[PDB]
């Protein structure tokens, strides 16, 4: 609190000494994870005659007579500590040298009875404030730039999400996909069910809508002659917050024409499987628990009717009235569709661990996806529970304009109290061939992997 | 305007006849692309045992007897035209058939008098809207899918910007570089001068502010202990539309610790070099004014002072007062920052042709980036000027706090009528290793490299 101010005098007093606390150049020459690697085994307590000028932050200090020693940590994490060249060289190092401080030094490479000894040396910038030595996981989130610095896993992971999201690019750019952007702000907002966040346009006098979901535009892609089209990026669903719900956040939608929900339903499999190599190198996926969760070879396909079916030791279909379904609704603790997905999710959803598809959608809440092929009644959407988390859905996609009119229309009136994307429907009755989407959600994608916190998944939350 | 009714008619007309229009599979094995390229040079009416399935877009029609032809079109663009079996084939065909219409065929592949011709063949989905053969250049922006349908220039476009921003990627990320993701929905919006867009949260009953820029999230990465990172994606900036602005638009960022603006115009010049050659082969670059801008081998560096100095022929410096400024001013047609700027650009920066950075930018207009190493008065920005366009700006980043927490107090003054960035200072008397920011416009990206309107460089606007 206090040595806050200390470090402030010690920046002022190096200005008007016309040393520079905050220079623009310092010319470094290695990473010392760059040395590490140059230098494995070197015989400790001997010398080499490598010259180097390395950065990093002085996070160790043991100040003490004509030498002080100092451990030096790359931002990656790697670390390299710390007669020679001056005493005053040693006074400034003592007096000025604070922790948290970035620091250049210059000089050869030697093994500590793996440090480094200094031609020369300068500070990089001056840490107004300390880094603490525990936070809470809400301060911490708050400040993932300690965060960062401090505690090693809010690094790997941060590392991680990363290149789990260059696996997801390398993989689908490997099965001959085009990356597109389409637009955010959206005259109005269509894709999923969720209340939109509006906001004010200076230019047209209007409203404008963030987009809750990229699909209607990725189909109007498909329409124009896109074969396979992708889009990694940002959605906005104006609602709760939850250990699996947040209001913006990273998302993934692909689109592939000739070709159902059976083979989407592969390529989110492989797809999945791929990341967890590429970015982990293990499908048995240790967590916290102690645990491994197991995601190799084959994964479970269910039908939703059917699954729930057996689940409540009674027939359901299609045809089962609202009535029933209230009934069992009550039996255990507005709409068809709404009750059997709520009774799955209740019964059958719950009780799942290993890897499972299920499919076959009440008709009711699924309204772009198509009629399913045989079975009346429902859709060709499948979930995909990873770890017991709604990992992913696939569908294959309502081509049918006329049918998806109606489809709105029944929607629409559903919350009437007395206007559709007639563009989109203008695009459809253009022509779309048949084709598969998928929407996948890139934390829930990391949670399901790992076992963090939806808040440790992302840089940045609040 | 009728034939709409017509196309309906030929729908229903195939439900209630139990055929189905908008099929959920077909069994398509090729591409027309795959097909062509499998087969070159075909002796011209003879016949290969190459059974295919392929789906396309009948475009062409020549219905006549007992044969019928038609071009498909694959999406991507490419063409394939089309006693086999059934003559009640033949019947459907000339009935059910018109133009825009998706249809799969199998057979083998022939040489004619490159089609094929049927032994199965199926709609995959009906048009019921029939293509226009001209459109203006704004009803073209508003339906973009048919745009991608009927004009081949709209194709290799969307290509292009896709080419292209893979080709960033690429290079960003053979240099070391992390692509990162950092909120759009931010508390107060920073990291460049803008009005941003506001929207009201449900959840937390407080307004959020849409991200005019990354950099001040960004910077805490580089905190946090990132060498080398970039994010590239959407930012937006509450205000007018005109050739080179529009008020939701994607932008790369990029930061690289231990080097100067010295270095970021090196790589922004190479990067830019590169995606040429990836996305469009050459750097001679071909143009609607038949000419050629040659952005090859070495480029350009003016000082902004200098420069102008010699265009008033007359010394121009950080001393200049306001009034000699706005008087030069006057004498061709707020601040000191912003008259340099404007003297600047509407002297100098017109009259640019060839590929330019200018450098050394008036303080009072670049409150984050660093003053200069030697030079008073001015600060470490680079813009790049390419085919008389700003394209990218690069800066030697402000590291110093307190300096930062002066630069706005200024700012803040400035527009007072009588709140800063506490999080991100707080960040900075962290500690921020010295480092380079570039920014770059994706679509004056292109728009520099083609002439192409910023209407035509994305895929949908308004
Ligand atoms: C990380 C928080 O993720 C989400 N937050 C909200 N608020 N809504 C959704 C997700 C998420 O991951 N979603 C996915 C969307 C595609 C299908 C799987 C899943 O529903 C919805
Ligand atoms: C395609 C429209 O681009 C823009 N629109 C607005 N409204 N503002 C800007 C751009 C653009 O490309 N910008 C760039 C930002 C980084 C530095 C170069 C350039 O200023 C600002
Ligand atoms: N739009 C879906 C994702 C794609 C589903 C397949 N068309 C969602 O928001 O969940
Ligand atoms: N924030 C800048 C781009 C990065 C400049 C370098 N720090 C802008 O909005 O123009």
């Amino acid at each position: 609190p206090e040595q806050f101010r200390i470090r402030r005098d010690k920046r002022a007093r190096l200005l008007a000494q016309g040393r520079d606390p905050y220079p623009v150049a310092v010319p470094r020459t290695h990473t010392l994870a760059e040395v590490r690697a140059a230098h494995p085994d070197l015989p400790i307590d001997t010398a080499t005659e490598d010259i180097v000028g390395v950065a990093g932050r002085v996070i160790f200090a043991r100040n003490s007579g004509k030498l002080c020693f100092a451990t030096l940590q790359d931002g990656d994490g790697t670390q390299l500590q710390v007669d020679k060249v001056g005493q005053a060289a040693l006074d400034a190092w003592k007096a000025d040298v604070d922790l948290g401080d970035i620091v250049y030094v210059h000089g050869a490479v030697i093994s500590s009875r793996l440090s480094v000894l200094a031609d020369c040396w300068r500070i990089a910038a001056k840490s107004l404030r300390p880094l603490p030595v525990e936070m809470s996981e809400e301060s911490r989130v708050r400040q993932r730039y300690v965060d960062l610095i401090v505690r090693p896993e809010a690094r790997a992971v941060a590392r991680l999400r990363i290149a789990v999201v260059r696996a997801i690019r390398t993989a689908l750019q490997r099965r001959g996909f085009l990356e597109v952007e389409t637009p955010v702000l959206q005259t109005l907002a269509g894709g999923a069910a969720a209340r939109p966040f509006a906001t004010h346009s200076n230019a047209l006098d209007i409203d404008l809508y963030l987009r809750i979901a990229p699909e209607l535009f990725l189909k109007r892609c498909i329409v124009g002659g896109f074969d396979k089209v992708f889009e990694l990026n940002r959605v906005f669903r104006n609602e709760g917050a939850d250990s699996t719900h947040s209001p913006e956040f990273s998302m993934l939608e692909t689109y592939q024409t000739y070709g159902t929900y059976d083979d989407s339903a592969v390529v989110t499999r492989e797809l999945i499987q791929e990341v967890a190599d590429e970015a982990i190198g293990t499908r048995q996926l240790p967590l916290p628990d102690g645990s491994v969760y197991d995601i190799d070879g084959e994964w479970a396909t269910i039908q939703m009717y059917p699954s729930l079916s057996v689940a409540l030791g009674e027939e359901i279909t299609p045809q089962t009235t609202v009535d029933r379904l209230r009934g069992i609704a009550d039996s255990l603790g507005f709409g068809h569709g709404k009750l059997i997905e709520e009774l799955w999710e209740r019964t059958v959803g719950k009780s799942l661990s290993a890897p499972t598809f299920v499919k076959d959608f009440p008709v009711q809440t699924t309204p772009l996806t198509r009629q399913h092929r045989s079975i009346p009644g429902v859709t060709e959407k499948w979930d995909l529970y990873l770890r017991g988390i709604e990992l992913a859905t696939g569908y294959s996609e309502l081509s049918d304009p006329v049918v998806q009119r109606e489809r709105f229309a029944d929607q629409a009136r559903a919350a009437a109290a007395g206007v559709l994307d007639e563009d989109f429907l203008a695009a459809l009755e253009y022509g779309m061939p048949p084709c598969t989407g998928t929407g996948m959600g890139i934390d829930r994608l990391l949670m399901s992997l790992t076992g963090l916190s939806i808040r440790e998944t992302v840089l940045f939350p609040i």
